[PDB]
């Protein structure tokens, strides 16, 4: 039996100027954009009570999509960094009737190769957890520390070392408290663990898929060409 | 001024038997095979002194090459594990009249995209070194610490973490004490890096390319069918 979940997908960031090296967002996968098929990961998930998209205002990218036009995709103000765009999409949650104890899936715009498994995975790993968790591979490259003379220090040991993935999954209270408390100290906040971190929460970790990769280059595009359908 | 090296390249572990899912040197990167793109970042060097590959005596792949017959191609037998059959390309280097205070440097078969760029800021920024060094790009992914109840205990301060990549540079009487010691002592000697690390050295860090990728999946071929020419 799998919780219910809300999605909030921070994409906000995107400038009102459409440019030829386009957000990483909307650039061609086989026929369509990242973030569409970012969103098809969610919306057809029996589970999902609503998903929200931070966008910035004057995106003039989102207007163009179907999913502009669609009922289950609803959409909040993008904030100055990715945490407020965040915490503005938590917001928007609230107003569509989501409660202190739902749990809530953020999850990268970019990461557009999340398997149904992964995802019920997470769900079904967490519905008990008494904070969350998020999804993560482990370190297979070998991992150097450096002192300040540029030297190596150690090599590090990866067996304890767990790249962090999306999505991420906490309450929606929490996660609330937070992002905005961790936000009001000057936290340099990553993603959602490292604000329930700060928090002094410890979150799950929860084995997922190597190929969940997000797209940060363009030459990336060429890894998931293939992965569709 | 740069100086003077030997290469070695690695690449035995290959069984008798040709099977479909071909080793990765062995796979088809634009109308050629990763391991003849890997010999082309070196062959062309005018500080080469000479380039040993490590094979094992039933490899069925490498005959069908035309560096096979190729007089600037010298071959070493493989041996147990990768650190004995590049112990082994040390020996053959030593045959070829390669002196103890010889730069060598060890890549990674299956890395085809090094560009010379990397290898010549390898080559000037280790010439003077006590010890040698290695290219080495900065972690960009979140790096978690995981406690035994799978849970995170801390967020890695990646701003240290380096990636350690290939060629890496060592003297050739050093590497050679570092690597066969470590082998009787049964260190799980992982690169040569961390040979040199157990002796007591403390490798240089070369900051290179990021899209000097191991191919390790058929899919990591993917990224790379644009990078030639
Ligand atoms: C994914 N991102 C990046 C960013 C930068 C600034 C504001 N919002 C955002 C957001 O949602
Ligand atoms: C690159 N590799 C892997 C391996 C396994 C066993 C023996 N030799 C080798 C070698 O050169």
């Amino acid at each position: 039996d799998l919780p219910a979940f809300w999605t909030v997908i921070p994409a906000a960031g995107v400038g009102s100027r459409m440019r030829a090296d386009r957000p990483k967002q909307y650039l061609d996968l086989a026929g369509r954009t990242v973030i569409e098929r970012t969103l098809d990961c969610f919306l057809e998930h029996p589970m999902l009570r609503g998903l929200v998209v931070c966008l910035a205002e004057d995106d003039p990218y989102w207007p163009g999509l179907d999913c502009a036009a669609s009922r289950h995709v609803q959409r909040a103000a993008g904030g100055a960094e990715r945490a407020g765009s965040v915490l503005n999409g938590l917001l928007r949650l609230l107003e569509l009737g989501a409660q202190a104890d739902d749990w809530v899936l953020v999850h990268d715009a970019a990461r557009p190769n999340l398997t149904r498994g992964d995802l019920d995975r997470l769900l079904e790993e967490l519905a008990e957890d008494p904070v969350g968790g998020l999804l993560a591979v482990p370190a297979r490259d070998t991992l150097k520390r450096s002192d300040r003379d540029g030297r190596v220090s150690e090599t590090i040991d990866r067996s304890v070392v767990w790249l962090a993935y999306t999505p991420q999954m906490f309450r929606l209270g929490a996660l609330h408290r937070a992002l905005a408390d961790a936000l009001v100290a000057g936290v340099a906040i990553t993603d959602e663990a490292s604000a329930m971190e700060w928090a002094g929460y410890a979150p799950k970790l929860v084995e997922g898929r190597a190929d969940n990769l997000k797209i940060t280059t363009p030459e990336d595009l060429l890894r998931l060409q293939r992965s569709f359908p």
